[PDB]
This record gives C-alpha cells, structure tokens and sequence, in this order.
C-alpha cells in the first residue's frame, strides 16, 4: 500500500506500533537485504555503549538491513550512508543539518538524530534515530521545533528511505564517492575534543580517504581518529 | 511511522513491494496475531480454487493473522467480517457495497472485493483484495472507478484496518453479532444457482445462525448451502 519505488532499501518494511528494538529486531531476525524495520516507539532504543536513546511515539526510529558486497575496508562508511541520508532529507524540509562525525547529525549543534550500524560479519544493521514531532532530551532537538510545525511522520519517512536507496546503490558501485558528500555536511574548521583513552584537543581538518578525522593539535601534530569507542566532543 | 491505534489488528504490518501471495507468506510464516501482510502487487494471488486474483499495483492486497479463541463453530464466520469491514470502508467513502454470498463484495453488482479465509492449525488467515486504483477485469469495478478520482491507497488501509479490528475484538465476545450486520449487507431475495453434481435453482432467503445460504427451491424445498468449493450466480 505504501508503493515503495526504491531498488534495495524499502522492498520491504516491517512497522511496530511498539519494539524493544529496531536494532536488535533486525541483528536477530531472518530478513532480507532492504528490509527496514521502523516503529512508532521503542521501549529499549539505545545508542552506542547500551546507552538509552529516548524513543517515544513522534519521531522516525528505524533500523536497515544491509550485505554490502564492497572491500571490508569500506564497510566502516556505512554509518556515514545514514548520516548523509539524514542531512539529505532534513534540506529538503528546509532544515539546516549538520554532520558531527562520524554518526551524529546537528542543527544549531543540537542533536537531531543518531546513527548506530551494527553488524556480525556479512550482515550489517543501519539504526537511524531522527527526532520528529517527539519530545526530546536537553541537548537535543527536533524536527518540530526547527520548524515550528508538526511534519507529517510518512513524508520523512518516504524521503529518507528514497535518499537511502540512491546513497547505498551508488556505494556499491563507487564506495568514496560517499566521503565527499560527508565532507561537504560536516562540521569542520573548529576546536575539538577527542574523548578515548585519555583525549586531546585540536582543529577538526577534515576527513581522509579511510573516513577517519583529522585533528591538528595546537602543536602542529596530526591526529587520525578511527571511530569506535571514541566520542567527540565540541568546544 | 504509521501511528497505528488499532488494538490487536495492525500491531505490526510487514509490507512488500512485490509478493507471490499474502495468504501464502502469512500460512508459511510464523506471525504474531494481528499481523498485516500486505503488498502492493501479488504475483500469485488467488481466490477461492486456486483461481487466480489480479492484483496489479493500485489495489489493496492483505492478509490478517488470527487465532480465535471462540468455539468450533463460529470459525465459518471469519470471512464475513473481511466482507463487512470492506463494506463498512466504502461507505465512508461514498460507495455502497453490498454482499454477495459467501465472499463477494458487489457495487450495482460488479465485484469491488473478494475475501479469502484460511485456517492453517493454530492460526487463521484473512485474506482481502480490494480494487482501488488498479486496472480491473472485465465486470469488475474499483473505488476510482466509482467516484472517478484517484482515492489515497494508505487512507484505505488505514479505514479498512480500523473497522476491522474493531469488528474482530467484538467478535471474539460476541461471535453472534456479525450475522446480522452480514444480512443487513447482503444481497438477498433474488435467484441463485448452485453449480456442480446436484446442482439446483432457488431464491436466496438469508443465511441462518451457522452462515450457510439458505435457498427456496421453487418445488419448496429448502436447502442449506455451505462455504465450500461452492460457485454461486445469480439469475
Ligand atoms: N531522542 C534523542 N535525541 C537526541 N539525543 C538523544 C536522544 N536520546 C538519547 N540521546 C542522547 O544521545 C546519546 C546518543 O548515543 P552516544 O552513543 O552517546 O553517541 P554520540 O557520540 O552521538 O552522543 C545518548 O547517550 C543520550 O545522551
Ligand atoms: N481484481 C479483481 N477484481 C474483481 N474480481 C476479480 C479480480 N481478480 C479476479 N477476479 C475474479 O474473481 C474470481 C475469484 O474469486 P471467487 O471468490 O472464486 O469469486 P467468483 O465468484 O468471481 O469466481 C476470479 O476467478 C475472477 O473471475
Ligand atoms: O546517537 C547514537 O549514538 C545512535 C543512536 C541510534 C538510535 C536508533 S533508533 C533506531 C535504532 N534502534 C535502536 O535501538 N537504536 C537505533
Ligand atoms: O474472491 C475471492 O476468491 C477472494 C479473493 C481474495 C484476494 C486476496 S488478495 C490478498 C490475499 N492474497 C491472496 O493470494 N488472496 C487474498
């Protein structure tokens, strides 16, 4: 009924007025490539760490399965699909989104959404978080309060899954054409800190060939951050 | 995305973009009660027989999962509420529906709908197709074709779902009540043939508390018809 013209991502879709999930729903079940798992809330939503991510009824909480058939070393880009995907349809709504790397998307530096991938090998899950119509955390923001309006949930929906599609295929068969779209929407040019095994400071540069971060220390040392268990922190 | 406020009907809905058959992939997959299957083409769909149901894009193609827990004998009675939920649907949309025994939904006697039930050992199937704004078989008619517009395939479902869970939750309390809203609906007075070894002509009475069609043979007899591989015309 919905009448999906999408290639890969949207053949299917699995909609849950209530999931504990969409994550983890799509790392343990049997699904095809494309398949999207979305629900109107989560009781168990969370980001990196087990950490809780809000998810009440309002906003877009949906999970992607993927099986690339690109090298292992593009598979760490995949968050990056999500992220771009995101800014993507933010525009088109007319709001100004941001990308803090690797997996954050900004508007104003408030947080309006958060991309998880998480995978087990040749199946890859894209968790993307958006902030809608919902209410949200201090520190955060959404689409609602950017606008000033409500913003009918399927259209952003539709839009996302629509960006989606065109990043993944195009990813299958040009894996660094993403980087240029990232580095064109991210937050760049500003002081940094990198929080990890200790931390330090510096210019975010830009991002390499590998979609690693660029940080030139005050001393002129140059830094290049992997994403794992590192978080960044603006100053 | 959806916002579903359906209580056991629409708890979850699993949509594709192309399908073999709705009522195929809810008989073979393990589903929780009240899932919707629908998709917005079947490659394979089927009535009753096997016989072959058209469903090109346009349409309303859906399977329900169900597992009453009412007595044996009330069962038979699933597919009256596809066929008065389908009814219920087009009313809101300024179309007059009306029942043809024991699966057919007829607008100035063309067919807008059919509904398909299967019982598969611990759970049941309710299958509907609903010509919206797809291409129809001669004789057949659709909602576009009736009000001469393009009519919102989600807003469809959306109504169709309502009034079906609706109708499903008070049927499980009280299994009675759909007889009555089916007489209301039906088409009766009128004269019938059965086909097939015995076949017989009669005028079509009503249907008795089991549902079966009850006919008045011109000699007086009466007969009782039963929701079998039974092929039923008027005259
Ligand atoms: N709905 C939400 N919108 C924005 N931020 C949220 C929401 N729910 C939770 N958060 C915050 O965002 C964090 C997201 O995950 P996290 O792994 O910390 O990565 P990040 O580095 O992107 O902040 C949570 O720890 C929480 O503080
Ligand atoms: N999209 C459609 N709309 C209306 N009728 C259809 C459609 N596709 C198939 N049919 C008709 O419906 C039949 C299948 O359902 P069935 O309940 O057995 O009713 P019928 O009494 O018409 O044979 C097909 O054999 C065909 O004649
Ligand atoms: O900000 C982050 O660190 C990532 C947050 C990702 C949230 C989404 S909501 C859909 C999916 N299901 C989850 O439990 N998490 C992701
Ligand atoms: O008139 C009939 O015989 C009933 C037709 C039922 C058609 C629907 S379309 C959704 C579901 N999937 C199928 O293959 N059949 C039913």
């Amino acid at each position: 009924m919905l009448g999906l013209k999408t290639s890969i991502i949207g053949r299917r879709v699995i909609y849950f007025q209530e999931i504990t999930s969409t994550n983890e729903f799509a790392k343990t079940s049997y699904l095809e490539e494309g398949t999207v798992i979305v629900a109107d809330k989560q009781t168990m939503g969370h980001g990196r760490l087990n950490r809780k991510w809000e998810s009440p009824e309002g906003g877009l909480w949906l999970s992607i399965v993927l099986s690339p058939k690109v090298p292992q070393k593009d598979l760490p880009k995949i968050v990056f699909l999500g992220a771009v995907g995101v800014v993507e349809t933010l525009k088109e709504f007319s709001i100004d989104g941001r990308i803090k790397w690797p997996n954050d998307v900004l508007v104003n530096y408030k947080k309006i959404a958060g991309v998880l991938v998480e995978g087990k090998g040749d199946k890859i899950v894209l968790g993307i978080g958006l902030n809608v119509n919902n209410k949200v955390p201090n520190g955060a923001t959404s689409m609602k309060l950017e606008l000033g309006s409500e913003v009918p949930l399927l259209s952003v929906f539709r839009s996302l899954i629509t960006n989606l599609d065109r990043l993944y295929l195009n990813f299958l068969k040009n894996p660094m054409d993403i980087l240029n779209l990232v580095r064109d929407n991210m937050i760049l040019g500003v002081r940094v800190k990198i929080l990890g095994d200790g931390s330090f400071e510096g210019i975010a540069e830009d991002i390499d060939d590998f979609g690693r971060l660029i940080i030139r220390l005050d001393s002129g040392e140059v830094k290049k951050v992997i994403y794992g268990d590192v978080s960044l922190r603006f100053l």
